[PDB]
């Protein structure tokens, strides 16, 4: 489009600035922010069947919007890269984690005209998670659950991108492992409730 | 009220109110009483148990609440809660007597601020102890005791009192683990020019067989 | 020129002319093209290899230049060019897709800013990646695959182009390593749209 | 005094105080002495003996105190003190010699302030020491040498010594540990150079232990 | 003099003036002239080392020394010199060639700044390297090369300049022992000064 004018860019860049909270939560009509969550796997790297622990590599592609964000974009570029300090993220976390995300990709967000916040970091982590059955056929099914730290299910939705395939298209050729089949739903933990996603991933070793 | 909980200018007054009010290096004292911490440690996952060494790797969620009355607000249309960075609050300043690495936090540095001054922070930690591990293979199972204390506030500035006292930990345990959970205790004990408060947390676990 | 290079006060300028006009968060993209990006990776060292995992790290050199002109001045009887801390400046977004540990950069974080508007950044770099080891105890040698991309910004905002290839490298590869370079190869590549630099690291194990 | 400790206001105020009269960056020298530093180590655990490589790793609490009179105040109807962040505070530049590790610090990082203008910081610490480990599993135990001064200041800026109760740490270390400690001596002693003409105080601390058997 | 060191108003004005002059982000060259650097390695000890790898895990004190005329002050009734966080002064852009692992420091990031304008900043770092370890175990040991120079200022720029067997600070309780360390001036191709530190050593037994 008009995608390479700077001063355009830069004039989005503080639009977004001004009008983002990046404390607090982008409600919209007094209905919860509805976040999506979708893991992409990318890589297996260590498992252990003893201890039962995983140490993986996934895309965390997550995405919102917040509207008062949006402008005008006729003549102006479509979307832009923002530093993720300028806007708000939701606090996601892994209930299974057992060592903090090692963020690998730069942390920059797009933000649409529309009004919609993307941000997909490349995450490796270890988690905590039924490694038992790696070595048949059959294979293991490690479990997963993504969803807010802080906010319950009345104040954020975190819900699964409505594409769930392709969640092993972009994974390593030169694992020792090969993925079986992933799958991705809603879940809610508990008198408030947190909503989560629950990622099954049903992997082998490569025999 | 539940109703306009989800109103955005009101969640940002509210961050704005408490931005203001609050003190992040001071103690929340009021009324020339000592600020109440209510601390209790829910086990997630026993990780790495050394019999030799006596050291242990565990993750637990360490929830903690106290009160800041200057922190409260009507809350009848306006949200009761938000969610609050850390750095803007005064949080206690706890420490455990026998860990042996620093805690890793695996969450988001949030608290919850509630209208009534309430103030709710728990993360999620992953740490290394000193404790005794002895009997671990055995039915009965080794005790592992960790005890929790405000470091650099005697007893008439915080005190420590732990709100749930026992239970098995089924909640929230990992059934994945190696390890097993027999029981939980936690105690207020204290220690002494001055005294300090602490929670003793018993961790009884046995190997699963 | 060159003889005005070391008066310390026309430097302190410059910094505070770039500072003035640097937008470290904005594309330079100047007349509706995308930035042109040049990368080239210049081979340090080869520190562990496991041919179990198929995981490998490596020391390189990120030679990386672009071009904002909107940053130059006349030199005349001014400094050529000058050192800027790369928090003043815009950096590309750069991601090797087969990473799977955060980039350990070993040198000074600092830039090479000349008088007609080209950055020069080069760090050295540590970096485990995940690629195609079966071969390196082989003559031919095991060929790892390492893809370096913009992790943000698709095709019409940045473009990446690397040279050369297949020409280094022999000068700066350690002598001492327990691996030696058979070739290095750079290739252009793509996937709207997201350029990136294939780079092809030709290695064997030494007997 | 103690019936005050708990008034916020006052609490506030005082650290008001501080943070107004505090040089974080400029040593505490008052009438042209040299600022007396106590260090005194202080013993929880060691945790990593490496026989092969002469290393060990030990957590202790680095008992450090020192006074700085401008920021005293009246004990009359004020907490006689109070917690504060380092960053408010000048905090002496203490490393340890032979310190293979950084130091890592368990702790908070408040210091303590008195109503006299004393300020004590007492981190837990754990580091990696490079010591002779020679004798660990024998009778008389291992003794390994850790020296502590300041870094930047030479003796006429800054004194490091001793503190007046020596015997610790032997009491709280833990009992859980593979080893276990004969004796802890803590001595003043003062390195001089050829790398700079003058002369570096510092506390040499002496931990002589055992494997257990 | 040293009569008026301990003067605290008197430290704290020298040091307002230093941050009120000093820019950290810009060469102190004087008069059209490069900053001369002093660079100065003295090992402390030697941790770890892989003759099959050839890599090496040392502990050293870097001496590092240059001038800034502008910083000088009159010291007649006044310190001679003081001690300044590092992130108010600038600093050489050093680095280690053939380094393997980041400079991990382990010392207070101070700086000492004498009246006439002297900077001495000496942190303590243990780094990794790769170099050849082959003989380690040998009588004669091994040689290992260790190159250092400014990383993004060329000759015209920055120089750096020498100034052993290391028996002073060196670790008695090391396994290795040192035979003999020098340093040289080379440069590297516009070009770029460095110092070779060469270090000779043994396993020791
Ligand atoms: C059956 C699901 C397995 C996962 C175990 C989760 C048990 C407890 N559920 C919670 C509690 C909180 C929580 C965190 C912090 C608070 O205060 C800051 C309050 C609640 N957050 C989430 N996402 N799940
Ligand atoms: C036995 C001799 C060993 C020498 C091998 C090293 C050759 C590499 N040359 C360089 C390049 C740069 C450099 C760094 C950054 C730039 O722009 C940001 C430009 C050049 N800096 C130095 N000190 N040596
Ligand atoms: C034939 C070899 C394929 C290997 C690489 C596969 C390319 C995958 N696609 C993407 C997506 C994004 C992306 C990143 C962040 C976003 O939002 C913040 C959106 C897209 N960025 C890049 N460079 N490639
Ligand atoms: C295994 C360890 C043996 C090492 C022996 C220790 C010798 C003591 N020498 C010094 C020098 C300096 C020093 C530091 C920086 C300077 O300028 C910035 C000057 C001197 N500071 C202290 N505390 N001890
Ligand atoms: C292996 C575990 C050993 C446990 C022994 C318990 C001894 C209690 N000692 C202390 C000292 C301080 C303390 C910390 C810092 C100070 O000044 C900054 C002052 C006191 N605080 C507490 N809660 N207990
Ligand atoms: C935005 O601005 C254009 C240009 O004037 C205008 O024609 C258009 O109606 C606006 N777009 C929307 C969706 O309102
Ligand atoms: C607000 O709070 C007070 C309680 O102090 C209550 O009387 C009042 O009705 C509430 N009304 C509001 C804010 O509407
Ligand atoms: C650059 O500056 C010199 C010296 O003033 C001048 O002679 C020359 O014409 C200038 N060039 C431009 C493009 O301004
Ligand atoms: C402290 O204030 C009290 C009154 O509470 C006064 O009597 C006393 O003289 C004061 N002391 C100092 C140090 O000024
Ligand atoms: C500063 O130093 C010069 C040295 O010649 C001297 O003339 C002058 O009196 C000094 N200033 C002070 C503070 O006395």
């Amino acid at each position: 489009k008009d995608d390479d004018d700077k001063l355009d860019r830069a004039d989005i860049l503080y639009n977004i600035r001004q009008t983002s909270r990046p404390d607090v939560i982008p409600t919209q009509r007094d209905r919860p922010v509805a976040v999506s969550v979708s893991l992409k796997f990318i890589n297996i790297l260590e498992v252990n069947e003893i201890t039962n622990e995983v140490d993986v590599v996934f895309w965390q592609q997550t995405t919102w919007s917040d509207r008062t964000l949006a402008w005008n974009s006729s003549h102006s570029p479509d979307q832009v890269s923002v530093p993720i300090s300028s806007l708000w993220v939701p606090d996601l976390a892994a209930y299974n984690a057992i060592s903090k995300p090692e963020v690998l990709t730069p942390q920059l967000a797009r933000v649409v005209s529309d009004g919609e916040v993307l941000y997909m970091p490349s995450i490796r982590q270890r988690f905590s998670c039924d490694v038992s059955g790696v070595d048949t056929e059959s294979g293991a099914t490690c479990r997963i659950k993504i969803g807010s730290w802080t906010h319950h299910s009345r104040e954020i939705s975190v819900d699964p991108t409505t594409e769930n395939s392709d969640d092993s298209e972009y994974f390593s050729q030169y694992s020792r492992f090969e993925i079986l089949d992933v799958t991705q739903k809603k879940n809610s933990v508990t008198p408030e409730a947190y909503e989560d996603v629950e990622v099954s991933l049903n992997f082998r070793k490569k025999g």
